[PDB]
């Protein structure tokens, strides 16, 4: 299967027929050596799925979702599955390197998985998680923060067995969500992507004060100007009393003012070049 | 190219330096040869583009954006500039073939190119060739329908010099695109497409009920029954007297019934069986 | 491996224990049958490579080459083998197809190898073929012609014992092959292999005029104006009494004349377009 | 999904809640309209998975999945899902073809799933495939009887809840399948596959005068002497009174005997001419 | 490469013109120097092919293959030729970096060809490299134990001039041959090699205690419980005192166990969610 | 799009309205950072475009491009615009990592651009650059030569308006410029690439003493002993008194007759095996 990439020997088992899933969250004590030298010592509180935001080696994630509790096991990760072709600079670790962990798993509340999830069930690990995701962004962890608020959409996708209330609320996330996810990518400056979530929350709410803002900041972020000037432009329609778009839209007349002076000396010196040989070609 | 595919051999010159450019309406009459034999003579006008939907090979196409008015001439045309790796069965032609035109330029008119227009001229053809939209779809020539309003969407893309007024016409070009494409797609089947217009037309109107009963009719079509319920309710919770919404909702409510009692007896046996191994499983 | 493809039931019994290989000359009789049926029904003599150019399928030639003389043989050929993807028109063989071939090898003379001719043979041999690649020329057998000369710049390639009245002749040999193979990739129109062999003529003789004209005549084919331009400018300044050069030259000069009035305007349009969006643009 | 690659209009629906799935038995009265020119048109019993082998495009016995006892529909299949790119030459379709059939699902039973089947229903479904193989085997429709025999292997795989005894017959029937398969792939002269059935053949009974026999034959089929003597020879040693055996090693000493003559005449030319540039070389 | 990747510098020419082959055992000093650094100073004997795991980039085994008796030599090498992707550690040397080595050529001895061995010396070999296989396993070093026994397979392949006795020890050859090799994958973790080259074993011997065995560890290695199931079973009853045998099957047994009642409960649960909708789905 | 990939912090205002392009002139500071950690400091002057061979990431020079004249920067670079993939060594920066560099861009004269000059122009530019290209060469700066140099040829290509005198010395430039490159890259050991550059050079002037030269070093340097002779017994034909020449002929003359030596031995004894095989063949 994964050919021995993840080869783990258990040292004290664990009683419990309970294992982690992805989402579980765990209380774990590990111990990782590179040629048996430490380089990574701690105990951590973390959700399965998110470990390679503080520096754990997936194939280490994968083998936490085959311990029980109280288990005490050793680890061994091949390169692939351990930090791979970069290795990881603030461990020492380079390129190509295989490791050796010795963690314990003390606990853990494995998650629900969303066929589990009733209807009014979902609406609601979906509130729980678009805070999760939220308390992250404020803490700065945007990567993290998009895990969360992903699982929102995804869960609230096929289901539809919803009671036209239930319905409401479950499209209201669903903005929430996109929204959000906009906020993540423009904060990890990955514009491309935060168009895609402006554009889906859109699709719910085609005058979103939010989601237009946005849009139009990664597009002016990129230089795309005009897709930029559309966006603030439309917010100033729908919202007058916007801060931003009207000084956005201003940066982005400026820039494009500035854009067609040069373009347009640009033709005139290719032009009047052009007519030079021209003339010569008189002979 | 630019290795013998298209060669063009002049029995009379043109008189006006002028070419043909995509999109242009030109005038030809022409005779295609395979193998010396007449299998098409006709004197026709097409846009150049939709080539391919009047039996005309691309890379005769190609040829004619290279004439000038009046220019009497011959093409000779290379497999995969000629049909190619499927030929022509209406007219006899077997892969690969070789083919020779004597095609003759009559009259043509280029066609805007897009920075030669300004916000008015943009938005007056935008209306005209939504009109041209109409006819093709009306005499059910989709593909044709596609190429026009495909010109809309491209046409008011970046171009944003607009002013609220004319811009809010603009936007309503844009939907009225995009509801369109969606209706040629479906009536092509071409589902998938038929969404993304929907999605497109909908970030512009996250409202509109043809947006999301097109969208509906296409998650339908191609069985994704839960998705097609969410619209056709978001439909009637919008137009609750919408004729087709009420129905087509029953038929996913139904569909998925259905689906649901597969499942749960598929579920119920393979229970069953399992639980069957688990008693022999101790001896 | 073949893997079956070619297969072949030994009717009647040959004799002297040689076989046909690359480049022999055979006479055979054949007919070929698809589903009992027959389609080509011939008597000729060719050689082992050129079979293609015949309509004799990729397979059938080797398999005569595992035949002995005088024998009769029927051999059957795997669709990939026959005339595979999209088979052959003129015999109505359908895309992949399996065919059935009844074949006599009369007689046949196998070819000398590379490895076998010393310093003079391959220069008699090259003469040989070279004296094949122009019969096959003048009888506008092309592709055939390219399948002759070709031979002689490889034989030739890196064999290094020469003695310098050799190392000439096959300079002389190695020139009127590039220069040949160039005649015969502009008869077929496959300009870009033209340019190519005629680089390696002028790298024996930069000074040539049929390799100057030659590579002349295909870049001012393919449309290149400006590189054919230099080549005639060239051709003529070593030899001012070419009459080809001169006339070439001058349609080049008037191509690259017309084009550039062609361009001008463009640049001229698009300077204005640009300036009246600047007037816009102090709204 | 398939994007309407498969569209299917219900004209008389079908009273049944049952619908075939790949490897149902089927009654089936179709008709198959190129261009609304019948091509194809009867009444057969035919396996759910074979429809290759009796000229039915595979969107058609996709679209026979979603029928019901009684019912008559109409299918409309693209080229992707017809005969695509190759079409069928003994109904006159040509490469990229669109498809209308008028069929009508007379009866059928589905057929037990994998799963489905408790340990010795398994041993049975296997031998009753068993049979229906060689059936075919004898009727000469080889490539429908792989289709048989494959099942065994597959189904008799990972069930190992096996009683010891129930163990030995899933063994021979695996055995079997496997000559079975090699006999096959050899008589459709597909000799690669012949050796892999051998080998895994051979991996239950290492000393199977079939398996090795076959595998021999297969190798010399090839012209793979040096393998093929290498289990004749076996085949003798373990069995001496079999004819086939010694005779077909005879057959690979001949060739093998040729072979040797060839190869060493070969290198003392190359040796000798080798000598030849050698002394010349002694300027 | 034939593009400057691995340049030697003669310090001190060779004599005997003749040069090691692969395989061949060299006797040589060296100093490895990265910018001029040294890095590795050893003087060494090694096998041409097992350089790499005496950390010894694969460009400097290319040059060594080039060299004569007793010839100092400095040799250039280039990233793709000297470490590259991944460099070395235990020496620091980052990626792409580029070498210099200041290597002697002492003395060597080339390694027969294969050809150049009749059947006797081929089973004299191969019983002598089985036996360096031995210590190379034996001292841990696995990857130098595969070449060893890969060797035999290869010269023991194609040559079957065999005599039934001597084509008997060839077999027993292949057969310890292949059962080493699946010990070395195994203790090296490469599972599915381990497979292989059990069944190339069983394929030579179906009912091998130990390719039935290794074959078993290795699937349940990789957690094919239902799989390593079947070897044990097959093992026990054919070899009922094996020790390992009953131990482990009690693993798979007690494991598979598990397995179904986490595959029912789940069942159990799929269920019930389902009839939960299957309720709400009334009104 | 680079989608975020250079990020700029404008510090300090510029001035000018100005930029540099590919090729201009710079004179800039900068100091480049690493997790805050300061990992370069210089003040230098360079051409946009050979940043890399001054240890300056790709995605600077596009940034600097995007500076005034008298600008304060700070400018953030994705790892894809860092050293990307693999870093650098002697700053320490390791895969895939992020850098802030600040720097302040002093002085710079844009670059004429292929457009902008004028026939006399593009010959004075041409030696300009090809000035530079000599002093980085005699600097061993090889690559940097490289990058001048292939401007040269570039820039004289479809430029076709020359006068005669004008033709001649564009032509002794291009001639100058392929024997240049040619010696860079035989300097960086790149002897594809000198080979080929040679017959770039043979192309303009076929009898070119170092043309036919370089190529033979080249040639020889890869050990093309064939071919290299074939070069050296050209230059000496044309050129009786070279020194390399007659030097390097002997070294291949060698190398060729040990070779054979050697070759024939090989024969020699395949031989004597199969001669004693076919007696092994008579049991």
């Amino acid at each position: 299967e994964e050919d021995g990439g993840i080869i783990r020997r258990i040292q004290t088992r664990g009683e419990g027929y309970a294992k982690p899933n992805e989402g579980a969250i765990v209380e774990v004590a590990l111990e990782g050596y590179y040629k048996d030298k430490l380089f990574d010592q701690r105990e951590l509180r973390f959700e399965i799925g998110e470990g390679e935001n503080l520096d754990l080696p997936y194939g280490l994630e994968r083998a936490i979702q085959r311990m029980e509790k109280g288990e005490h096991s050793i680890v061994y990760l091949k390169p692939s599955y351990a930090f791979g072709s970069v290795g990881k600079e603030k461990f020492q670790i380079p390129p190509n390197a295989e490791l050796k962990y010795e963690l314990h798993l003390k606990s853990f509340e494995k998650a629900k998985e969303s066929w589990e999830m009733n209807s009014e069930e979902k609406l609601e690990q979906s509130t729980i998680v678009k805070e999760r995701g939220t308390v992250y962004f404020k803490e700065g962890k945007y990567k993290q923060a998009l895990l969360q608020y992903k699982k929102i959409v995804s869960w609230l996708e096929y289901e539809s067995s919803f009671s036209n209330e239930e319905a409401q609320k479950a499209q209201a996330l669903r903005l929430a969500s996109h929204l959000n996810l906009a906020m993540c990518h423009l904060k990890l400056q990955a514009f491309s992507a935060a168009i895609e979530s402006c554009n889906k929350a859109l699709e719910l709410d085609s005058n979103n004060e939010k989601g237009l803002s946005r849009r139009g900041e990664a597009h002016l972020a990129v230089n795309d100007f005009e897709l930029a000037r559309a966006d603030f432009q439309k917010v100033l329609q729908l919202y007058p009393n916007n801060k931003a778009a009207k000084t956005q839209l201003a940066v982005c007349q400026q820039r494009i003012r500035r854009q067609l002076a040069r373009e347009k000396k640009l033709y005139a010196n290719m032009f009047e070049r052009l007519a030079e040989e021209e003339n010569k070609a008189k002979a």
